């Protein structure tokens, strides 16, 4: 109940929220059914439309009009946006040539340049080029301001998860809005696009920009607009708020368009009916920019034009049904669509086995247009596991397809031609970014980035200190004319040991054999130097990674590679090596097939042993630096040191071996040498963060040798490929992966064929940013380069997607 007897007289779109049983006059009141009796009458005028005509010029102020063309409208702060154009012979904003905004041109009383977020739903990245002829206002913003060719959304590529990520800089797994539709098992409740449940505070974690702003003394316009407030009223309300007295006026604003998403669903991303929604958006943009020109704020305000996700061709006939795979289909709940989330229909039923579900959904049809995963095996780049609202069973659906439970769910629950929600690296899902204003750069294109990075920038644009988030602060400094923020490298927490030769062969009882006794002052002082680091500036090109946590570890030097060896985890945390274009692949000779040699620099007690692998019938081992790439038959003995050894499922060895024997060499040819850093990752609790020693869930049987959940590699070269990797003068190029360490190759339906048919494809799927690896290892890479730290931060956030041209 709400005693909605009070009035909105002069209170139209008030900024503070008055609580029950009183009536509200803020743009949220319609959603809570708590508006004052007269809200519509007074606060939602429509009469005479939204534009000034030649006959309205210098009229008599009639307060019933939606907007005004009277002489005092400028002062009242409520002219129609084209007022000055029709009446005072002024031109539209779009018609003026853009002049660089070298400094903020702000009216007296304005303490800082305001920020307006213009968000557009379902604005596919390629609309900027393909609709450019019908979007002149947006095209002016783009070309005069700062733009990316596209901006990467978060997964799932849906509205709620993406808007709240924009507002908070957090992955959905962290902010809690993991879908437009969710079931929380603790609440025993469901969150939907419709309904009032979504209005409970308990769903929304993190700290959104408008709370960040309020808590630091900066006032915000609302970020929630009612469906029945037309877009023209939204612009005018923003312009009214900009006319408020200094101490009442917000510094940050939001506008939201349901278009072009709404039509995209009906007509597909490029349906002929899509031209008009794009015209409308532009018109709205024009109105804002004209309005700001009137209030003399158009060279003062920073405007961000941004979308939440793109749009793909999807139709009903492209539906895979679970009923065609499962017999017991009625014992599951499925969150359907462009992604799939499965859980049991009841918990009172413990006969429910996710293992049988995954098995029944795996490579069962040659054409399968989805792939099942346990959430912990989803590509780490999606960061879509660490929340109780994410069901253990996930289906990644092919672009252009849907998953549903039964046929009845699709005809009784074709009316659509577009959808979104797919894997966030899919081209059709990419959306837009443009920044325009004093604080942004002039006529500047920047490389694509992820939307998790904007919260930091919007905090900078507003002199705010960002709440802790998943952006990398400084990675988008190259967008801005002037920077609030100077990023600095984290300090190293653990310094390495540099052990010498300290142990004799006979002190080791590892159960490891090797045929290596086939034995000159020249070539004996020479290999001492190798063990001292005479070739370190060859294999360690960007300085040692910094260990950002307290631990105990050794640096080990060799002819062909350098490693940071953990005495705790009994394996390297990282292994670094360079393969030049010239370098050659050789094989593991017949007498050295099972060679494992004790490392005389590390004690028996801090070594692995061959015995454990012999007892463990599920677990084999591999090497971080690959024998195949030794520079000499003499150097190859180094690769077999117990300290280069890591536990590997025979199934995983297949992936690893092909990477090491074929792909590294291929990459070195194409990129003119590559530097490779590889290592283990332990993330048993799938929070995307490194696990501590006392969080290890899997050991090699009867040992203290922990079993990695993943194996990473970072592959760096010169961006200018005419220069060798080891003599690069300028910017770097990088690609990385985090491969799940799994006992089977069930993920790859073609894995029974030659590795050259499926391995590279699996690696591509599990592509990664260096930054993701940093979170997972507690390491910090690229500490010693000739490049600026801001540029290195951009490099660290880069993701190689392997998608074709946008
Ligand atoms: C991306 O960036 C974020 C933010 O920096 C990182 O997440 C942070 O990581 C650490 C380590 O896991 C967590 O620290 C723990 O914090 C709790 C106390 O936490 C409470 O207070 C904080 C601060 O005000 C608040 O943010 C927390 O909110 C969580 O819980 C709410 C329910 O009570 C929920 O509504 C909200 O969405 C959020 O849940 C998420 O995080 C929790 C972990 O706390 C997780 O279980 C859940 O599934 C959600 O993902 C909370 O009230 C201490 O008691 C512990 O000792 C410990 O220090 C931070 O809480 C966490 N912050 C946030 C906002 O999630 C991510 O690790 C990073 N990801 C990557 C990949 O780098
Ligand atoms: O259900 C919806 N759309 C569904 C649809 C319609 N047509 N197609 N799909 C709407 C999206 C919501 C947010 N809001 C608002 O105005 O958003 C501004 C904002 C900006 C940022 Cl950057 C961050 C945040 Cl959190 C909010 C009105 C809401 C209801
Ligand atoms: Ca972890
Ligand atoms: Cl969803
Ligand atoms: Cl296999
Ligand atoms: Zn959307
Ligand atoms: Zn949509």
């Amino acid at each position: 109940w709400t005693a909605t007897s009070g009035s909105c007289k002069g209170r139209c779109f008030e900024l503070q929220e008055v609580g029950p049983p009183d009536c509200r006059c803020d743009n949220l009141c319609k959603s809570y059914s708590s508006c004052c009796h007269d809200f519509d009458e007074l606060c939602l005028k429509t009469a005479r439309g939204w534009e000034c005509t030649k006959d309205r010029c210098g009229e008599v102020r009639n307060e019933e009009n939606a907007c005004h063309c009277s002489e005092d409208c400028l002062s009242r702060g409520d002219c129609c946006t084209n007022y000055q154009v029709v009446c005072k012979g002024e031109s539209h904003w779009v018609d003026d040539d853009c002049e660089e905004i070298k400094v903020p041109e702000c009216p007296a009383g304005f303490v800082r340049p305001p920020l307006i977020i213009f968000s557009v739903d379902g604005f596919r990245a390629s609309y900027m080029k393909k609709g450019s002829k019908v979007m002149p206002n947006i095209e002016k913003l783009r070309s005069c301001g700062t733009h990316a060719p596209y901006m990467r959304p978060v997964y799932p590529t849906k509205t709620f998860p993406n808007l709240y990520t924009l507002a908070t800089g957090l992955y959905p797994e962290s902010h809690g809005i993991v879908g437009n539709s969710m079931y929380d098992p603790v609440f025993d409740a469901s969150f939907h696009l419709r309904g009032r449940e979504k209005f409970n505070h308990r769903w929304w974690g993190g700290q959104p920009l408008w709370i960040t702003a309020t808590k630091q003394g900066v006032r915000a316009g609302t970020f929630f607009w009612s469906v029945s407030i037309p877009h023209e009223r939204r612009i005018l309300t923003i312009l009214q708020w900009l006319s408020l007295p200094d101490n009442e006026r917000p510094s940050v604003y939001a506008f939201y368009s349901e278009q072009p998403d709404f039509s995209g669903h009906k007509y597909g991303p490029f349906g002929p009916e899509m031209t008009n929604p794009l015209r409308e958006i532009d018109k709205t943009v024009g109105q804002l920019m004209d309005g700001l020109k009137q209030l003399r704020l158009h060279r003062c305000v920073n405007v961000i034009f941004v979308g939440d996700h793109g749009m793909e061709d999807v139709t009903c006939d492209r539906t895979e049904f679970l009923s065609n795979y499962l017999t017991n289909v009625d014992d599951i709940t499925l969150v359907p669509g462009t992604l799939g989330r499965i859980r049991a229909k009841s918990i009172n039923n413990s006969k429910y086995d996710p293992k049988t579900i995954i098995a029944a959904l795996t490579c069962k049809k040659p054409d399968q247009h989805f792939k099942p995963y346990m959430k912990q095996h989803l590509p780490k780049r999606l960061h879509y596991a660490n929340n109780r609202r994410i069901e253990d069973i996930h289906l990644l659906v092919d672009r252009r397809w849907h998953v549903a439970r039964k046929p009845l769910d699709v005809y009784k629950k074709c009316f659509f031609q577009g959808d979104h929600g797919f894997d966030n690296k899919v081209n059709s899902m990419q959306t837009v970014f443009v920044g325009y204003g004093p604080t942004f750069k002039y006529r500047t294109k920047v490389p694509p980035f992820e939307n998790i990075e904007l919260y930091n920038v919007m905090c900078d644009l507003l002199g705010l200190k960002p709440a802790p988030n998943n952006g990398t602060h400084g990675s988008l400094n190259h967008l801005l004319r002037t920077n609030t923020f100077r990023p600095t490298m984290p300090d190293e927490v653990s310094r390495p040991n540099y052990p010498g030769i300290m142990y004799l062969q006979s002190e080791f009882d590892l159960g490891c054999t090797c045929d290596d006794k086939v034995e000159n002052k020249l070539e004996e002082l020479n290999k001492r130097l190798h063990t001292k680091g005479s070739t370190k500036e060859r294999h360690l090109l960007y300085g040692r990674p910094a260990v950002l946590y307290r631990t105990s570890y050794d640096i080990l030097y060799h002819t062909d590679f350098e490693s940071g060896y953990s005495e705790i985890f009994l394996m390297p945390l990282w292994t670094s090596y360079t393969i030049s274009k010239q370098a050659e692949v050789s094989s593991i000779p017949e007498h050295l097939t099972n060679c494992v040699r004790p490392d005389v620099r590390v004690s028996p007690g801090f070594s692995q042993n061959c015995l454990a692998y012999k007892n463990d019938k599920q677990m084999s081992y591999g090497f971080l630096f690959p024998p195949y790439l030794s520079s000499s038959p003499e150097a190859k003995y180094d690769a077999f040191l117990v300290t280069n050894m890591v536990p590997m499922y025979p199934a995983f060895k297949r992936v690893w071996a092909y990477f090491q024997r074929v792909l590294v060499k291929k990459y070195a040819s194409e990129r003119n040498g590559v530097n490779v850093i590889s290592g283990p990752i332990f993330d048993y609790n799938y929070d995307g963060l490194r696990d501590t020693e006392d969080e290890i869930k899997q050991y090699v049987e009867g040992s203290s040798i922990p079993v990695p959940t993943h194996y990473y590699s970072i592959i760096t070269s010169c961006l200018d490929f005419t220069q060798p990797a080891d003599k690069c003068d300028g910017p770097l190029s990088v690609s990385s992966f985090i491969l799940p360490h799994r006992p089977d190759n069930d993920e790859s339906c073609n894995s029974s064929e030659d590795e050259s048919k499926w391995v590279e494809e699996l690696m591509k799927m599990h592509t990664a940013r260096v930054r993701d690896i940093e979170h997972l290892t507690g390491l910090d890479f690229y500490r010693k380069t000739s490049r600026s730290y801001s540029e290195i931060l951009t490099l660290k956030t880069y993701l190689h997607t392997y998608e074709s041209e946008i």
